[PDB]
């Protein structure tokens, strides 16, 4: 079997990117945010706090003839941006771009943090890492992928995310009109759960290439490319005016710049991210100072290959007995 959905940004920031999905009989359609660095499915419901709902389609278990609820199981996760959710299970029949998986764990927000109510278009999270880091208890349950990898064509899916555009999530086979050249794969560690992956290094506008190894994820579910603060530091001191400001928290410039582009390795092939992509416009409304795309990881304590660089690839998550990664030009 295959599946193929369209993923839309949130905004025009490309914030974040919703795929519609298929819960339950007859089918609920909530758009959720495939997150390759989690691995919860989770979705605002008929049990979530009230006040915590604020525009959202919500799951209604009772309403689904496939529902049951998973006796017991309870789940709650921490995101790395400080937001969270928790609440209890049911399994129901889950349908992502014509791709079925019966008894999916669907996790039921009984509480979400503010971040989540106050963003209207996010109806819940579909995790891709590794089954490993899912938060169910006492019985730890499988992504919506580990669920449908045996059916699958082929154990892969794919992210082409657009830039200030809509972008394709494949289940089950790569789709080679899709990108330019060829696909770089590169290995994969499962050790933190994470599709975690080693870069060749980087380049800064039209500089040289810096040969480096970057331990990072590839993470559907971060906006921004964080990366170490040599490398931070070393892009924006090629745009004048650019400063690191504790008070936004992080680094700001004139909106006047024009952006160099910045190339990340992949083995030895290449990805460029172009400047525009590293724009996320004023601080707030009026302002003439903008967020750069571009941030440290100091502190974080891993570095986040997010949309910024991912939706500059196309990027094949490849299931198989080893893992692996890949990456093409588009």
């Amino acid at each position: 079997s295959t599946g193929s959905a369209t993923t839309t940004p949130i905004d025009s920031l490309d914030d974040a990117y919703i795929t519609p999905v298929q819960i339950g009989t007859p089918a609920q359609t909530l758009n959720l945010d495939f997150d390759t660095g989690s691995s919860d499915l989770w979705v605002f419901s008929s049990e979530t706090t009230a006040s915590e709902v604020d525009g959202q389609t919500i799951y209604t278990p009772s309403k689904s003839t496939t529902a049951k609820l998973l006796s017991g199981a309870t789940w709650s996760i921490s995101y790395g941006d400080g937001s969270s959710s928790s609440g209890d299970v049911y399994t129901d029949t889950v349908s992502v771009g014509g791709l079925t998986v019966t008894g999916q764990a669907v996790e039921s927000a009984k509480k979400v943090s503010s971040s989540f109510t106050e963003d209207s278009t996010i109806d819940g999270l579909l995790g891709l890492a590794f089954s490993t880091l899912n938060t169910v208890s006492p019985t730890q349950q499988k992504t919506f992928f580990d669920n449908a990898k045996a059916s699958l064509d082929s154990p892969v899916f794919t992210a082409d995310l657009g830039y200030h555009a809509p972008g394709t999530y494949n289940f089950g086979f790569i789709d080679t009109t899709a990108y330019t050249g060829s696909i770089t794969y590169t290995a994969v560690s499962t050790k933190q759960g994470f599709w975690e992956w080693t870069s060749t290094g980087y380049a800064v506008g039209s500089g040289t290439f810096k040969s480096t190894s970057i331990d990072g994820i590839a993470d559907t579910g971060t906006t921004l490319l964080y990366l170490p603060a040599t490398v931070v530091s070393a892009y924006w001191a090629q745009v004048s005016g650019a400063k690191s400001s504790s008070s936004v928290g992080g680094y700001v410039f004139p909106c006047s710049a024009t952006l160099p582009s910045f190339t990340f390795g992949v083995g030895s092939a290449r990805i460029v991210i172009p400047g525009d992509y590293i724009d996320f416009g004023p601080i707030s409304t009026g302002s003439s100072s903008c967020f750069g795309g571009i941030q440290s990881s100091a502190g974080i304590g891993i570095n986040i290959f997010g949309d910024v660089a991912l939706k500059a690839a196309f990027v094949v998550f490849n299931g198989a007995t080893t893992p692996t990664l890949g990456f093409a030009s588009k």
